[PDB]
Protein backbone atom coordinates (compact mmCIF):
# COMPACT_ATOMS: atom_id res chain seq x y z
CA UNK A 1 0.00 0.00 0.00
CA UNK A 2 0.94 3.57 -0.71
CA UNK A 3 -0.41 7.19 -0.20
CA UNK A 4 -2.03 7.73 -3.49
CA UNK A 5 -2.97 11.51 -4.46
CA UNK A 6 -6.19 12.37 -6.39
CA UNK A 7 -4.77 13.53 -9.73
CA UNK A 8 -5.26 17.28 -9.22
CA UNK A 9 -6.06 18.72 -12.40
CA UNK A 10 -9.37 20.17 -11.66
CA UNK A 11 -7.47 21.93 -8.82
CA UNK A 12 -4.67 23.47 -10.68
CA UNK A 13 -7.62 25.05 -12.90
CA UNK A 14 -8.56 27.06 -9.93
CA UNK A 15 -5.68 28.53 -8.11
CA UNK A 16 -4.32 31.82 -8.51
CA UNK A 17 -2.38 34.00 -6.40
CA UNK A 18 -3.44 37.24 -4.05
CA UNK A 19 -1.17 39.97 -2.93
CA UNK A 20 -1.33 42.99 -0.73
CA UNK A 21 1.37 44.90 -0.46
CA UNK A 22 4.62 42.68 -0.90
CA UNK A 23 2.08 39.93 0.61
CA UNK A 24 1.49 37.15 -1.60
CA UNK A 25 0.09 33.81 -1.29
CA UNK A 26 -2.50 31.57 -3.00
CA UNK A 27 -6.23 31.91 -3.71
CA UNK A 28 -8.75 29.67 -4.91
CA UNK A 29 -11.37 30.80 -7.80
CA UNK A 30 -14.12 29.54 -8.50
CA UNK A 31 -16.99 30.85 -10.68
CA UNK A 32 -16.67 34.55 -9.65
CA UNK A 33 -15.10 34.33 -6.35
CA UNK A 34 -11.22 33.77 -5.11
CA UNK A 35 -11.08 32.56 -1.90
CA UNK A 36 -7.85 33.20 0.27
CA UNK A 37 -6.57 33.12 4.11
CA UNK A 38 -7.57 36.89 5.30
CA UNK A 39 -4.15 37.04 6.86
CA UNK A 40 -2.88 38.49 3.40
CA UNK A 41 -4.14 42.06 4.54
CA UNK A 42 -1.49 41.65 7.34
CA UNK A 43 1.68 43.43 7.76
CA UNK A 44 4.45 42.05 9.48
CA UNK A 45 3.72 44.37 12.70
CA UNK A 46 -0.39 43.19 12.58
CA UNK A 47 0.75 39.14 12.92
CA UNK A 48 1.19 38.82 16.38
CA UNK A 49 -2.56 40.25 17.16
CA UNK A 50 -4.18 41.45 14.22
CA UNK A 51 -7.30 43.38 14.37
CA UNK A 52 -8.34 41.71 11.08
CA UNK A 53 -11.66 43.78 11.21
CA UNK A 54 -10.18 47.41 11.30
CA UNK A 55 -7.67 45.84 9.06
CA UNK A 56 -10.18 45.36 6.08
CA UNK A 57 -12.23 48.39 6.94
CA UNK A 58 -9.10 50.35 5.60
CA UNK A 59 -9.17 48.01 2.49
CA UNK A 60 -10.75 48.31 -1.18
CA UNK A 61 -11.31 46.53 -3.85
CA UNK A 62 -8.32 48.32 -5.98
CA UNK A 63 -5.94 47.21 -3.12
CA UNK A 64 -6.07 43.34 -4.00
CA UNK A 65 -3.83 42.22 -6.79
CA UNK A 66 -5.02 39.05 -7.90
CA UNK A 67 -3.82 36.72 -10.67
CA UNK A 68 -3.89 34.00 -12.77
CA UNK A 69 -0.38 33.54 -13.96
CA UNK A 70 0.59 36.82 -15.30
CA UNK A 71 -2.91 37.68 -16.13
CA UNK A 72 -4.76 40.51 -13.49
CA UNK A 73 -8.46 39.42 -12.41
CA UNK A 74 -10.37 42.81 -11.41
CA UNK A 75 -11.82 42.58 -8.06
CA UNK A 76 -15.44 44.10 -7.67
CA UNK A 77 -15.84 42.77 -4.05
CA UNK A 78 -14.92 41.83 -0.93
CA UNK A 79 -15.61 40.24 2.68
CA UNK A 80 -14.58 38.40 5.11
CA UNK A 81 -16.48 35.27 6.88
CA UNK A 82 -14.50 33.75 9.40
CA UNK A 83 -10.66 33.33 8.76
CA UNK A 84 -11.20 33.57 5.12
CA UNK A 85 -11.60 36.77 2.40
CA UNK A 86 -13.89 36.10 -0.20
CA UNK A 87 -13.03 38.49 -3.28
CA UNK A 88 -15.28 39.29 -6.14
CA UNK A 89 -14.11 39.17 -9.17
CA UNK A 90 -15.43 39.77 -13.03
CA UNK A 91 -14.44 36.79 -14.54
CA UNK A 92 -16.54 33.91 -13.87
CA UNK A 93 -13.89 30.94 -13.72
CA UNK A 94 -14.27 28.69 -17.14
CA UNK A 95 -12.36 26.40 -15.68
CA UNK A 96 -14.79 25.76 -12.32
CA UNK A 97 -14.93 22.07 -11.64
CA UNK A 98 -18.33 20.74 -10.21
CA UNK A 99 -17.60 21.17 -6.70
CA UNK A 100 -18.80 21.54 -3.04
CA UNK A 101 -17.00 22.89 0.29
CA UNK A 102 -16.57 20.27 3.48
CA UNK A 103 -15.70 19.94 6.56
CA UNK A 104 -13.92 16.50 7.26
CA UNK A 105 -13.17 14.91 10.20
CA UNK A 106 -10.08 13.77 12.31
CA UNK A 107 -8.71 10.82 10.81
CA UNK A 108 -9.85 11.66 7.33
CA UNK A 109 -7.26 11.87 4.27
CA UNK A 110 -7.06 14.35 1.41
CA UNK A 111 -4.92 15.83 -1.27
CA UNK A 112 -2.79 18.83 -0.67
CA UNK A 113 -1.77 20.52 -4.08
CA UNK A 114 1.03 22.52 -2.25
CA UNK A 115 1.30 25.77 -4.44
CA UNK A 116 3.59 28.91 -4.44
CA UNK A 117 2.69 32.39 -6.02
CA UNK A 118 -0.51 30.20 -8.00
CA UNK A 119 1.50 28.00 -8.97
CA UNK A 120 1.13 24.56 -8.38
CA UNK A 121 4.39 22.20 -7.09
CA UNK A 122 3.29 18.91 -5.99
CA UNK A 123 0.58 16.72 -4.37
CA UNK A 124 0.71 14.45 -1.57
CA UNK A 125 -2.31 13.26 0.48
CA UNK A 126 -2.78 13.95 4.37
CA UNK A 127 -4.22 12.80 7.01
CA UNK A 128 -6.20 15.25 9.16
CA UNK A 129 -4.66 13.92 13.01
CA UNK A 130 -6.91 13.82 16.33
CA UNK A 131 -5.56 16.84 17.22
CA UNK A 132 -6.64 18.97 14.33
CA UNK A 133 -3.19 19.17 13.15
CA UNK A 134 -1.63 17.83 9.29
CA UNK A 135 1.93 17.06 8.35
CA UNK A 136 2.09 18.88 5.72
CA UNK A 137 5.08 19.81 3.15
CA UNK A 138 4.32 23.83 3.39
CA UNK A 139 7.28 26.13 3.03
CA UNK A 140 7.02 30.00 3.22
CA UNK A 141 4.33 31.29 0.39
CA UNK A 142 1.82 28.39 0.80
CA UNK A 143 -0.19 29.45 2.39
CA UNK A 144 -3.73 29.28 0.44
CA UNK A 145 -2.59 26.11 -0.80
CA UNK A 146 -5.91 23.80 -0.98
CA UNK A 147 -6.88 20.11 0.21
CA UNK A 148 -9.83 18.35 -1.73
CA UNK A 149 -11.56 14.67 -2.32
CA UNK A 150 -12.79 13.76 -5.53
CA UNK A 151 -15.54 11.74 -5.80
CA UNK A 152 -16.99 11.19 -9.32
CA UNK A 153 -16.66 14.82 -11.50
CA UNK A 154 -17.14 16.25 -8.54
CA UNK A 155 -14.23 18.13 -5.83
CA UNK A 156 -15.04 18.69 -1.99
CA UNK A 157 -12.55 21.01 -0.82
CA UNK A 158 -11.99 20.73 2.98
CA UNK A 159 -8.65 22.49 3.31
CA UNK A 160 -6.82 25.65 3.02
CA UNK A 161 -3.44 26.35 4.58
CA UNK A 162 -2.74 29.23 7.27
CA UNK A 163 0.36 28.38 9.83
CA UNK A 164 3.07 26.33 10.94
CA UNK A 165 3.21 25.04 14.21
CA UNK A 166 5.78 25.28 16.59
CA UNK A 167 6.80 21.67 16.21
CA UNK A 168 6.85 21.70 12.38
CA UNK A 169 2.95 20.38 12.25
CA UNK A 170 0.55 22.73 10.17
CA UNK A 171 -2.89 24.09 10.96
CA UNK A 172 -5.62 25.42 8.37
CA UNK A 173 -9.50 26.02 8.15
CA UNK A 174 -11.97 24.71 5.65
CA UNK A 175 -13.91 26.42 3.06
CA UNK A 176 -15.83 29.03 5.20
CA UNK A 177 -12.47 30.20 6.88
CA UNK A 178 -13.28 27.76 9.95
CA UNK A 179 -9.97 26.61 11.52
CA UNK A 180 -10.08 22.85 12.35
CA UNK A 181 -8.73 22.58 16.31
CA UNK A 182 -8.02 25.46 18.47
CA UNK A 183 -6.04 27.48 16.27
CA UNK A 184 -6.39 31.14 15.38
CA UNK A 185 -4.86 32.83 12.41
CA UNK A 186 -2.29 35.18 14.81
CA UNK A 187 1.51 34.77 15.02
CA UNK A 188 1.22 33.58 18.91
CA UNK A 189 2.28 30.66 20.58
CA UNK A 190 0.25 27.77 19.94
CA UNK A 191 0.39 24.20 20.51
CA UNK A 192 -1.57 21.48 19.76
CA UNK A 193 -3.11 18.84 22.02
CA UNK A 194 -1.08 15.74 22.57
CA UNK A 195 -2.00 13.40 18.83
CA UNK A 196 -3.32 9.72 19.36
CA UNK A 197 -3.56 6.89 17.09
CA UNK A 198 -6.50 7.37 14.21
CA UNK A 199 -8.08 3.77 15.43
CA UNK A 200 -10.48 3.92 13.00
CA UNK A 201 -8.15 4.00 10.12
CA UNK A 202 -5.87 1.41 12.06
CA UNK A 203 -9.08 -1.08 11.48
CA UNK A 204 -9.57 -0.16 8.32
CA UNK A 205 -5.85 -1.27 7.99
CA UNK A 206 -6.68 -4.71 9.52
CA UNK A 207 -9.05 -5.34 7.00
CA UNK A 208 -6.84 -4.25 4.31
CA UNK A 209 -4.59 -7.18 5.70
CA UNK A 210 -7.45 -9.54 5.81
CA UNK A 211 -8.13 -9.03 1.74
CA UNK A 212 -4.70 -10.07 1.07
CA UNK A 213 -4.86 -13.22 2.90
CA UNK A 214 -3.01 -11.99 6.10
CA UNK A 215 -5.16 -13.04 9.26
CA UNK A 216 -3.15 -14.56 11.85
CA UNK A 217 -4.56 -11.29 14.34
CA UNK A 218 -7.95 -12.59 14.07
CA UNK A 219 -9.55 -14.41 17.50
CA UNK A 220 -12.85 -15.87 18.56
CA UNK A 221 -13.80 -13.17 20.70
CA UNK A 222 -15.90 -9.78 20.53
CA UNK A 223 -16.07 -6.59 22.78
CA UNK A 224 -18.84 -3.94 22.77
CA UNK A 225 -17.62 -0.32 21.96
CA UNK A 226 -17.66 1.30 25.06
CA UNK A 227 -14.87 -1.71 26.21
CA UNK A 228 -13.51 -1.07 23.55
CA UNK A 229 -12.97 2.36 23.73
CA UNK A 230 -12.08 2.52 27.26
CA UNK A 231 -9.25 0.46 26.43
CA UNK A 232 -7.82 2.23 23.61
CA UNK A 233 -7.64 5.22 25.30
CA UNK A 234 -4.95 3.69 27.71
CA UNK A 235 -3.13 3.02 24.48
CA UNK A 236 -3.33 6.26 22.67
CA UNK A 237 -5.87 5.35 20.43
CA UNK A 238 -8.50 7.68 19.57
CA UNK A 239 -12.54 6.62 20.69
CA UNK A 240 -14.15 5.04 17.80
CA UNK A 241 -17.41 7.46 17.04
CA UNK A 242 -20.72 5.86 15.59
CA UNK A 243 -19.44 7.07 12.30
CA UNK A 244 -16.17 5.00 12.19
CA UNK A 245 -18.89 1.84 12.79
CA UNK A 246 -20.39 2.84 10.13
CA UNK A 247 -17.73 3.56 7.36
CA UNK A 248 -16.21 0.09 8.54
CA UNK A 249 -19.15 -1.38 7.07
CA UNK A 250 -17.75 -1.99 3.50
CA UNK A 251 -15.03 -3.09 4.72
CA UNK A 252 -16.73 -5.93 7.53
CA UNK A 253 -19.44 -6.99 4.34
CA UNK A 254 -16.22 -7.93 2.14
CA UNK A 255 -14.73 -9.43 4.76
CA UNK A 256 -17.11 -10.79 6.79
CA UNK A 257 -15.80 -9.81 10.19
CA UNK A 258 -17.99 -7.87 12.56
CA UNK A 259 -16.63 -4.64 13.34
CA UNK A 260 -16.78 -5.49 17.19
CA UNK A 261 -14.74 -8.74 16.46
CA UNK A 262 -12.17 -6.44 14.80
CA UNK A 263 -11.88 -4.45 17.76
CA UNK A 264 -11.31 -7.07 19.43
CA UNK A 265 -8.57 -8.37 17.44
CA UNK A 266 -6.96 -4.59 17.56
CA UNK A 267 -7.57 -4.94 21.45
CA UNK A 268 -5.40 -8.41 22.04
CA UNK A 269 -2.36 -6.36 19.67
CA UNK A 270 -2.45 -3.33 21.89
CA UNK A 271 -2.22 -5.84 24.81
CA UNK A 272 -0.46 -8.32 23.93
CA UNK A 273 2.08 -6.62 21.26
CA UNK A 274 2.82 -8.46 17.79
CA UNK A 275 5.09 -10.50 19.34
CA UNK A 276 7.88 -10.33 16.84
CA UNK A 277 5.20 -10.56 13.75
CA UNK A 278 4.88 -8.79 10.75
CA UNK A 279 1.16 -7.17 9.39
CA UNK A 280 1.21 -6.48 5.54
CA UNK A 281 4.96 -6.85 5.93
CA UNK A 282 5.46 -4.16 8.90
CA UNK A 283 5.42 -4.28 12.73
CA UNK A 284 3.87 -0.93 12.84
CA UNK A 285 -0.17 -0.51 12.65
CA UNK A 286 -0.44 1.88 9.86
CA UNK A 287 -3.29 4.90 10.62
CA UNK A 288 -3.31 7.20 8.10
CA UNK A 289 -4.96 4.60 5.25
CA UNK A 290 -8.89 5.46 5.90
CA UNK A 291 -11.66 2.58 4.85
CA UNK A 292 -12.20 4.84 1.22
CA UNK A 293 -8.70 4.43 0.89
CA UNK A 294 -8.14 0.93 1.35
CA UNK A 295 -11.32 0.11 -0.98
CA UNK A 296 -10.23 3.15 -3.87
CA UNK A 297 -6.67 0.19 -3.70
CA UNK A 298 -7.60 -2.78 -3.19
CA UNK A 299 -10.30 -2.96 -5.58
CA UNK A 300 -10.49 -0.44 -7.93
CA UNK B 1 9.32 14.05 4.62
CA UNK B 2 6.42 13.60 2.21
CA UNK B 3 6.67 11.63 -1.10
CA UNK B 4 5.50 14.67 -3.43
CA UNK B 5 3.91 13.70 -6.84
CA UNK B 6 3.95 16.26 -9.57
CA UNK B 7 0.74 17.99 -10.54
CA UNK B 8 -0.56 15.86 -12.89
CA UNK B 9 -3.42 17.98 -15.14
CA UNK B 10 -1.09 18.40 -17.63
CA UNK B 11 -0.92 14.19 -18.32
CA UNK B 12 -4.95 14.27 -17.85
CA UNK B 13 -5.66 16.55 -20.34
CA UNK B 14 -4.14 13.55 -22.51
CA UNK B 15 -5.04 10.41 -21.32
CA UNK B 16 -7.68 8.59 -23.50
CA UNK B 17 -9.15 4.98 -23.64
CA UNK B 18 -8.58 2.43 -26.42
CA UNK B 19 -10.56 -0.24 -27.37
CA UNK B 20 -9.81 -3.75 -29.52
CA UNK B 21 -12.19 -6.41 -29.50
CA UNK B 22 -12.90 -7.06 -25.38
CA UNK B 23 -9.45 -5.50 -24.77
CA UNK B 24 -9.42 -1.69 -23.13
CA UNK B 25 -6.88 0.08 -21.69
CA UNK B 26 -5.61 3.76 -21.38
CA UNK B 27 -3.79 5.46 -24.74
CA UNK B 28 -1.39 8.86 -24.34
CA UNK B 29 -2.75 11.49 -26.79
CA UNK B 30 0.02 13.81 -27.85
CA UNK B 31 -0.81 16.31 -30.98
CA UNK B 32 -2.73 13.90 -33.60
CA UNK B 33 -1.11 10.48 -32.62
CA UNK B 34 -2.04 8.17 -29.80
CA UNK B 35 0.17 5.70 -27.42
CA UNK B 36 -0.68 2.61 -26.01
CA UNK B 37 0.32 -0.89 -25.20
CA UNK B 38 0.40 -3.00 -28.29
CA UNK B 39 -0.75 -5.93 -26.45
CA UNK B 40 -4.57 -4.43 -26.73
CA UNK B 41 -4.53 -6.32 -30.14
CA UNK B 42 -3.90 -9.26 -28.27
CA UNK B 43 -6.69 -11.61 -27.47
CA UNK B 44 -7.20 -14.52 -24.65
CA UNK B 45 -5.64 -17.00 -27.03
CA UNK B 46 -3.19 -14.48 -28.41
CA UNK B 47 -1.60 -13.56 -24.89
CA UNK B 48 1.20 -16.66 -24.62
CA UNK B 49 3.01 -15.97 -27.71
CA UNK B 50 2.17 -13.04 -29.39
CA UNK B 51 3.40 -12.37 -32.76
CA UNK B 52 2.76 -9.24 -32.78
CA UNK B 53 3.68 -8.15 -36.07
CA UNK B 54 1.33 -11.07 -37.50
CA UNK B 55 -1.19 -9.85 -35.26
CA UNK B 56 -1.60 -6.12 -36.32
CA UNK B 57 -1.17 -7.16 -39.96
CA UNK B 58 -4.80 -8.36 -39.63
CA UNK B 59 -6.50 -5.74 -38.11
CA UNK B 60 -7.86 -2.18 -39.88
CA UNK B 61 -7.54 1.15 -38.74
CA UNK B 62 -11.56 0.54 -37.68
CA UNK B 63 -10.61 -2.01 -35.12
CA UNK B 64 -8.99 0.10 -32.71
CA UNK B 65 -11.77 2.38 -30.58
CA UNK B 66 -10.71 5.29 -29.35
CA UNK B 67 -12.70 7.80 -26.64
CA UNK B 68 -11.72 10.84 -25.37
CA UNK B 69 -14.50 11.63 -22.72
CA UNK B 70 -17.72 10.62 -24.73
CA UNK B 71 -15.73 11.88 -28.11
CA UNK B 72 -14.85 8.85 -30.82
CA UNK B 73 -11.60 9.64 -32.45
CA UNK B 74 -11.03 8.53 -35.84
CA UNK B 75 -8.25 6.15 -36.50
CA UNK B 76 -6.88 7.57 -39.94
CA UNK B 77 -3.80 5.25 -39.24
CA UNK B 78 -1.48 2.98 -37.16
CA UNK B 79 2.70 1.34 -36.74
CA UNK B 80 3.91 -0.12 -34.02
CA UNK B 81 7.50 0.82 -32.43
CA UNK B 82 8.40 -1.56 -30.38
CA UNK B 83 6.17 -2.88 -27.58
CA UNK B 84 4.07 0.62 -28.01
CA UNK B 85 1.23 0.71 -30.68
CA UNK B 86 0.88 4.42 -32.06
CA UNK B 87 -2.50 5.19 -33.59
CA UNK B 88 -3.06 8.24 -35.75
CA UNK B 89 -6.23 10.19 -35.58
CA UNK B 90 -7.51 13.17 -37.49
CA UNK B 91 -8.11 15.50 -34.37
CA UNK B 92 -5.30 17.00 -32.81
CA UNK B 93 -4.79 17.47 -28.68
CA UNK B 94 -5.09 21.03 -28.06
CA UNK B 95 -4.74 20.15 -24.93
CA UNK B 96 -1.05 18.64 -25.73
CA UNK B 97 1.58 20.31 -23.41
CA UNK B 98 5.22 20.75 -24.37
CA UNK B 99 6.92 17.16 -23.82
CA UNK B 100 9.73 15.16 -24.54
CA UNK B 101 9.74 11.16 -24.52
CA UNK B 102 13.06 10.44 -22.16
CA UNK B 103 14.36 7.00 -21.17
CA UNK B 104 15.66 7.05 -17.28
CA UNK B 105 18.03 5.42 -15.16
CA UNK B 106 17.79 3.55 -12.32
CA UNK B 107 17.38 5.47 -9.10
CA UNK B 108 15.09 7.90 -10.69
CA UNK B 109 11.83 8.90 -9.77
CA UNK B 110 8.99 9.73 -11.57
CA UNK B 111 4.97 10.23 -10.91
CA UNK B 112 2.71 7.94 -12.32
CA UNK B 113 -0.83 8.67 -13.52
CA UNK B 114 -3.15 5.52 -12.88
CA UNK B 115 -6.04 5.35 -14.99
CA UNK B 116 -8.78 3.38 -15.91
CA UNK B 117 -11.49 3.56 -18.70
CA UNK B 118 -9.18 6.59 -19.91
CA UNK B 119 -10.43 8.22 -16.90
CA UNK B 120 -7.15 9.32 -14.00
CA UNK B 121 -7.41 7.66 -10.97
CA UNK B 122 -5.18 8.82 -8.45
CA UNK B 123 -1.32 10.07 -8.86
CA UNK B 124 1.69 8.98 -6.76
CA UNK B 125 5.77 8.76 -6.79
CA UNK B 126 7.69 5.72 -8.04
CA UNK B 127 11.26 4.95 -8.55
CA UNK B 128 12.66 2.90 -11.03
CA UNK B 129 14.22 -0.53 -9.47
CA UNK B 130 17.55 -1.21 -9.97
CA UNK B 131 16.62 -4.45 -11.65
CA UNK B 132 14.24 -2.02 -13.79
CA UNK B 133 10.76 -2.78 -12.07
CA UNK B 134 9.04 0.10 -10.05
CA UNK B 135 6.87 -1.14 -6.94
CA UNK B 136 3.81 0.69 -8.17
CA UNK B 137 0.12 0.10 -7.24
CA UNK B 138 -1.82 -0.96 -10.76
CA UNK B 139 -5.00 -3.37 -11.04
CA UNK B 140 -6.38 -4.92 -14.34
CA UNK B 141 -7.11 -2.04 -17.21
CA UNK B 142 -4.40 0.59 -15.85
CA UNK B 143 -2.22 -0.60 -19.00
CA UNK B 144 -1.15 2.62 -20.49
CA UNK B 145 -0.86 4.76 -17.87
CA UNK B 146 2.46 6.90 -17.96
CA UNK B 147 4.71 7.78 -15.84
CA UNK B 148 6.94 11.34 -15.90
CA UNK B 149 8.54 13.94 -14.62
CA UNK B 150 7.81 17.95 -14.86
CA UNK B 151 10.17 20.45 -15.08
CA UNK B 152 8.78 23.79 -15.11
CA UNK B 153 6.14 23.82 -18.35
CA UNK B 154 7.50 20.63 -20.18
CA UNK B 155 6.39 17.44 -19.47
CA UNK B 156 9.31 14.40 -20.08
CA UNK B 157 7.38 11.22 -20.43
CA UNK B 158 9.46 8.18 -19.25
CA UNK B 159 6.91 5.19 -18.31
CA UNK B 160 4.21 3.70 -19.99
CA UNK B 161 2.92 0.98 -18.26
CA UNK B 162 2.48 -3.32 -19.38
CA UNK B 163 2.17 -5.77 -16.45
CA UNK B 164 2.54 -7.15 -12.74
CA UNK B 165 4.72 -9.75 -12.08
CA UNK B 166 3.66 -12.45 -9.78
CA UNK B 167 6.32 -10.90 -6.58
CA UNK B 168 3.55 -7.67 -6.85
CA UNK B 169 6.00 -5.49 -8.54
CA UNK B 170 5.46 -3.66 -11.93
CA UNK B 171 7.04 -3.78 -15.84
CA UNK B 172 6.87 -1.06 -18.40
CA UNK B 173 8.53 0.87 -21.36
CA UNK B 174 9.50 4.29 -22.20
CA UNK B 175 7.53 5.85 -25.08
CA UNK B 176 10.08 4.31 -27.47
CA UNK B 177 8.25 1.27 -26.44
CA UNK B 178 11.40 -0.32 -25.42
CA UNK B 179 11.23 -2.39 -21.60
CA UNK B 180 12.84 -1.26 -19.06
CA UNK B 181 14.72 -4.44 -17.50
CA UNK B 182 14.43 -8.10 -19.21
CA UNK B 183 10.52 -8.59 -19.54
CA UNK B 184 8.71 -9.57 -22.85
CA UNK B 185 4.47 -8.46 -23.37
CA UNK B 186 3.96 -12.34 -23.03
CA UNK B 187 1.21 -13.48 -20.30
CA UNK B 188 3.81 -15.54 -18.93
CA UNK B 189 4.68 -15.09 -15.04
CA UNK B 190 8.37 -13.17 -15.07
CA UNK B 191 10.76 -12.93 -12.83
CA UNK B 192 13.03 -9.78 -12.13
CA UNK B 193 16.92 -9.98 -11.62
CA UNK B 194 17.90 -9.64 -7.58
CA UNK B 195 17.40 -6.08 -6.45
CA UNK B 196 19.50 -3.60 -4.99
CA UNK B 197 18.97 -0.84 -2.48
CA UNK B 198 19.43 3.29 -4.18
CA UNK B 199 22.24 4.09 -2.10
CA UNK B 200 22.85 7.87 -3.17
CA UNK B 201 18.91 7.97 -2.11
CA UNK B 202 19.25 6.37 0.99
CA UNK B 203 21.56 8.81 1.76
CA UNK B 204 19.17 11.39 0.30
CA UNK B 205 16.64 10.43 2.76
CA UNK B 206 19.34 10.46 6.10
CA UNK B 207 19.89 14.22 5.15
CA UNK B 208 16.88 14.73 5.03
CA UNK B 209 15.77 13.43 8.34
CA UNK B 210 18.58 15.33 9.46
CA UNK B 211 17.41 18.81 8.01
CA UNK B 212 14.38 17.43 10.11
CA UNK B 213 16.14 17.86 13.43
CA UNK B 214 16.33 13.66 13.22
CA UNK B 215 20.14 12.26 13.76
CA UNK B 216 20.01 9.73 16.51
CA UNK B 217 22.21 7.72 13.80
CA UNK B 218 24.84 9.85 13.62
CA UNK B 219 28.32 9.24 14.38
CA UNK B 220 31.89 10.95 14.68
CA UNK B 221 33.49 7.87 12.58
CA UNK B 222 34.05 8.50 9.04
CA UNK B 223 35.20 6.11 5.92
CA UNK B 224 37.02 5.83 2.13
CA UNK B 225 34.82 5.55 -0.54
CA UNK B 226 35.87 2.33 -1.32
CA UNK B 227 35.51 0.73 2.05
CA UNK B 228 32.19 1.90 2.30
CA UNK B 229 31.18 0.49 -1.22
CA UNK B 230 32.83 -2.75 0.27
CA UNK B 231 30.24 -3.10 2.97
CA UNK B 232 27.50 -1.39 0.79
CA UNK B 233 27.73 -4.58 -2.12
CA UNK B 234 27.68 -6.79 1.38
CA UNK B 235 24.01 -5.67 1.77
CA UNK B 236 22.95 -5.63 -1.82
CA UNK B 237 23.31 -1.55 -1.68
CA UNK B 238 24.40 -0.22 -5.37
CA UNK B 239 27.85 1.50 -5.46
CA UNK B 240 28.27 5.12 -4.50
CA UNK B 241 29.84 6.51 -7.56
CA UNK B 242 32.08 10.29 -7.09
CA UNK B 243 29.43 11.50 -9.13
CA UNK B 244 26.87 10.63 -6.24
CA UNK B 245 29.43 12.05 -3.43
CA UNK B 246 28.89 15.11 -5.90
CA UNK B 247 25.12 14.85 -6.54
CA UNK B 248 24.91 15.15 -2.40
CA UNK B 249 27.37 17.93 -1.81
CA UNK B 250 24.10 20.77 -1.59
CA UNK B 251 22.69 18.52 1.16
CA UNK B 252 25.82 17.93 2.80
CA UNK B 253 26.87 21.48 2.99
CA UNK B 254 22.84 22.76 3.80
CA UNK B 255 23.57 20.48 7.27
CA UNK B 256 27.38 20.50 7.70
CA UNK B 257 27.81 16.67 7.08
CA UNK B 258 30.40 15.39 4.51
CA UNK B 259 29.32 12.89 2.54
CA UNK B 260 31.42 10.20 4.05
CA UNK B 261 30.70 11.09 7.55
CA UNK B 262 26.70 9.96 6.30
CA UNK B 263 28.27 7.00 4.49
CA UNK B 264 29.78 6.08 8.01
CA UNK B 265 26.62 6.62 9.42
CA UNK B 266 24.75 4.00 6.89
CA UNK B 267 27.20 1.71 7.37
CA UNK B 268 26.22 1.26 11.04
CA UNK B 269 23.12 1.24 10.43
CA UNK B 270 23.45 -1.57 8.05
CA UNK B 271 25.58 -3.32 10.24
CA UNK B 272 23.20 -2.77 13.69
CA UNK B 273 19.80 -2.34 12.60
CA UNK B 274 17.70 0.29 13.87
CA UNK B 275 17.44 -1.09 16.98
CA UNK B 276 13.56 -0.36 17.37
CA UNK B 277 14.52 3.41 16.54
CA UNK B 278 12.42 4.85 13.37
CA UNK B 279 13.74 7.58 10.86
CA UNK B 280 11.31 10.27 9.88
CA UNK B 281 8.56 7.74 10.80
CA UNK B 282 10.06 4.43 8.73
CA UNK B 283 11.10 1.30 10.33
CA UNK B 284 13.44 0.83 7.33
CA UNK B 285 15.52 2.90 5.22
CA UNK B 286 13.61 4.83 2.52
CA UNK B 287 15.07 4.95 -0.90
CA UNK B 288 12.85 6.05 -3.44
CA UNK B 289 13.92 9.74 -2.62
CA UNK B 290 16.62 11.04 -4.98
CA UNK B 291 19.04 14.20 -3.64
CA UNK B 292 16.85 16.27 -6.30
CA UNK B 293 13.53 15.32 -4.74
CA UNK B 294 14.57 16.24 -1.23
CA UNK B 295 16.02 19.80 -2.40
CA UNK B 296 12.91 20.29 -3.77
CA UNK B 297 11.10 19.89 -0.92
CA UNK B 298 13.54 21.88 1.16
C1 LIG C 1 -2.93 -3.96 -18.42
O1 LIG C 1 -3.40 -4.55 -19.63
C2 LIG C 1 -2.59 -5.11 -17.47
C3 LIG C 1 -2.07 -4.57 -16.07
C4 LIG C 1 -1.81 -5.67 -15.04
C5 LIG C 1 -3.11 -6.35 -14.57
C6 LIG C 1 -3.04 -6.42 -13.04
N1 LIG C 1 -1.96 -5.51 -12.65
C7 LIG C 1 -1.26 -5.08 -13.76
O2 LIG C 1 -0.29 -4.30 -13.68
N2 LIG C 1 -1.54 -5.97 -18.06
C8 LIG C 1 -1.51 -7.34 -18.06
O3 LIG C 1 -2.46 -7.98 -17.56
C9 LIG C 1 -0.33 -8.15 -18.70
C10 LIG C 1 -0.67 -8.45 -20.17
C11 LIG C 1 0.44 -9.14 -20.97
C12 LIG C 1 0.07 -9.36 -22.46
C13 LIG C 1 1.76 -8.38 -20.86
N3 LIG C 1 -0.09 -9.41 -17.93
C14 LIG C 1 0.00 -9.42 -16.56
O4 LIG C 1 0.19 -8.39 -15.91
O5 LIG C 1 -0.12 -10.61 -15.88
C15 LIG C 1 -0.21 -10.60 -14.46
C16 LIG C 1 0.26 -11.97 -13.80
C17 LIG C 1 0.23 -11.73 -12.31
C18 LIG C 1 1.69 -12.28 -14.30
O6 LIG C 1 -0.59 -13.07 -14.22
C19 LIG C 1 -0.10 -14.33 -14.61
C20 LIG C 1 -0.03 -14.69 -15.97
C21 LIG C 1 0.47 -15.92 -16.39
C22 LIG C 1 0.91 -16.82 -15.42
F1 LIG C 1 1.39 -18.02 -15.81
C23 LIG C 1 0.87 -16.52 -14.06
C24 LIG C 1 0.36 -15.27 -13.67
Amino acid sequence: FRKMAFPSGKVEGCMVQVTCGTTTLNGLWLDDVVYCPRHVICTSEDMLNPNYEDLLIRKSNHNFLVQAGNVQLRVIGHSMQNCVLKLKVDTANPKTPKYKFVRIQPGQTFSVLACYNGSPSGVYQCAMRPNFTIKGSFLNGSCGSVGFNIDYDCVSFCYMHHMELPTGVHAGTDLEGNFYGPFVDRQTAQAAGTDTTITVNVLAWLYAAVINGDRWFLNRFTTTLNDFNLVAMKYNYEPLTQDHVDILGPLSAQTGIAVLDMCASLKELLQNGMNGRTILGSALLEDEFTPFDVVRQCSG
